[PDB]
């Protein structure tokens, strides 16, 4: 089905999405409803389990009292897929300790017990007909398929029946590279979902569409002018970095290489490595250091990002900036990236002051960088909106405010109960 539109075989790539009627940007071209889907546990008080709607003195599960819904109605709708935690978790207590992927592989394996028949999610796309990339996956993520499926045993023993090993194994692989992650107004992490239908869509570094959400539900908005014929092309990935860093990462979580106009021109390369205009010009050997240091700081972070304290990861940002300064312009993504890390530990230690400091240094280079239509500037726009606002800054508040409305109108959509929302923060 889905109204003008057909999935097809896209050449050189496999399964897509087409066209089949013009859509102009900030067209909605379907809604996909959550196969599955679960709030992540660091979300938990803020967020109800149900539709994912942000409340505070939000009602709490008697039983557990882990489990916080808007309303009896989202509890008891809720209920057919917490009762698969809510016991374990009085249990176990504060050992209940199963990752992400275990949680909503639990979630998969209870839809397909009680609807073993194709859900409207799947309009166009089975869970069942999902890639798993099983022939591809290293040593490393095969352990770590086992550890799931030890813990998925472990926690939900009471509550579900599985399949064999080899099924689970398959089914782990599946939800891997298939998953998607529910971000907020502020690209905070929600939680995570199955969208059979979104998964459908292949992947472009100039997409034509952004996927956002509406509570569970997953939007797909135009974000360029689609034409009927033109394929339908969402990003997998950040479109910050430069064309090797995409491919690299594109390789990493789904096995293949992008052959897009931004991959091909490699224009916006040479922008997003900015390197100071020195009376002595670093030399291009400099320029190469520099450029792997920071890459390789990218993932000491993110390793890092588990073990050392909020303070010590600033240290790590402060001084991998100061470092990277000798040769990288402010406006240097690798810079960026940094300053977008210690904003986030800024916001998770609650130091306002110095969080807005980073955004102020990080969005003119970000409208430079992501397109017209990007999340991640709009979010950085909410964000310096929301902090200019509490540190009594009320002219540069609805200035960035609605600088971030803007976009999100198109993304988001007019009637979206974010645009609401900020709306009576500048009202109210
Ligand atoms: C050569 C080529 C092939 C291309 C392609 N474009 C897509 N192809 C495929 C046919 C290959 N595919 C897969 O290997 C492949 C595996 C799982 N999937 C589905 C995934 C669903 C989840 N999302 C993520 C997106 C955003 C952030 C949150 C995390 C979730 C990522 C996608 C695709 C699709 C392109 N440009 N070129
Ligand atoms: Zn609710
Ligand atoms: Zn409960
Ligand atoms: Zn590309």
């Amino acid at each position: 089905g889905l109204g003008g539109l057909e999935r097809f075989c896209s050449p050189g790539k496999g399964r897509g999405l087409r066209a089949l009627q013009p859509f102009q940007v900030g067209d909605l071209l379907f809604s996909c409803p959550a196969y599955a889907y679960v709030l992540t546990v660091n979300e938990r008080g803020n967020h109800c389990e149900y539709c994912f709607t942000r409340k505070e003195g939000l009602s709490k599960c008697g039983r557990c009292k882990q489990a916080f819904y808007c309303n009896v109605e989202c509890q008891k709708e809720d209920w057919p897929m917490h009762k698969l935690e809510c016991s374990p978790m009085v249990v176990f207590g504060e050992n209940w300790n199963p990752s992400e992927t275990v949680r909503l592989t639990a979630r998969i394996l209870a839809k397909q017990k009680i609807h073993p028949e194709r859900t409207p999610s799947e309009k166009l796309l089975a869970v069942k007909e999902f890639e798993s990339h099983l022939d591809k996956l290293d040593n490393e993520k095969k352990d770590l398929i086992q550890s799931d499926i030890a813990a998925l045993h472990h926690f939900y023993s009471k509550h579900l029946e599985f399949p064999d090993n080899d099924s689970l194994v398959v089914l782990f692989a599946q939800v891997n590279c298939n998953g998607f992650t529910i971000e907020d107004e502020e690209l905070s992490h929600l939680g995570s979902a199955i969208f059979p239908d979104v998964a459908l869509m292949n992947h472009s570094c100039c997409p034509n569409v952004i996927v956002t959400y509406k509570g569970t539900l997953a939007e797909v908005r135009a974000v360029q002018e689609i034409k009927p014929g033109e394929e339908v092309f969402t990003s997998y990935i950040d479109l910050l970095y430069p064309t090797e860093d995409r491919n690299d990462r594109l390789r990493d979580s789904y096995f293949f290489t992008c052959e897009c106009q931004e991959c091909t021109t490699k224009d916006k390369d040479k922008a997003k490595v900015e390197i100071r205009k020195l009376s002595d010009p670093p030399k291009a050997e400099a320029i190469r250091d520099m450029v792997r240091y920071a890459r390789n700081v990218i993932e000491e972070f993110r390793r890092a990002k588990h073990y050392k304290s909020p303070s010590e990861l600033l240290e790590i940002c402060e001084l991998s900036q100061e470092k990277m300064s000798s040769v990288f312009e402010d406006s240097n993504v690798y810079m960026l990236h940094m300053m977008y890390q210690a904003m986030g530990v800024c916001l998770y230690m609650q130091d306002w002051e110095g969080a807005l400091q980073y955004g102020q240094k990080i969005i003119k280079p970000y409208s430079k960088h992501y397109p017209l239509y990007s999340l991640n500037v709009a979010s950085m726009w909410l964000k310096l909106g929301r902090l200019y606002m509490g540190l009594e800054h009320k002219a540069a508040g609805e200035k960035a405010l609605k600088k971030a409305i803007a976009i999100m109108e198109v993304a988001h959509g007019k009637d979206h109960p974010y645009i609401s929302e900020i709306k009576q923060e500048i009202e109210s």
